[PDB]
């Protein structure tokens, strides 16, 4: 504001504003045991399998 | 839920619930009269019958 009285009058201003980000993590978990995948390679011996 | 708080996660789950049935009984009691079997299986011969 320029305003006409003895209050002391300011120049120009600047500001300057910085940020930062963050980051963010997630871990899921699966269900596996090793007499699923036994049987995922052997085949056809029978049509029970 | 994956999440990535400070904690060890949770393999996935699975149930099983079992159920039954449930047995009932009904009576109803009939009730005959002596005399009125006998002429159930009548003659039917005069014009009172």
């Amino acid at each position: 504001i320029a305003h006409g009285d003895g209050r002391r009058p300011n120049k120009q201003r600047q500001y300057i504003v910085m940020k930062a980000c963050n980051k963010h993590h997630i871990g899921a978990e699966i269900e596996l045991a090793a007499a699923d995948i036994e049987l995922l390679f052997a085949e056809k011996e029978t049509p029970l399998d």
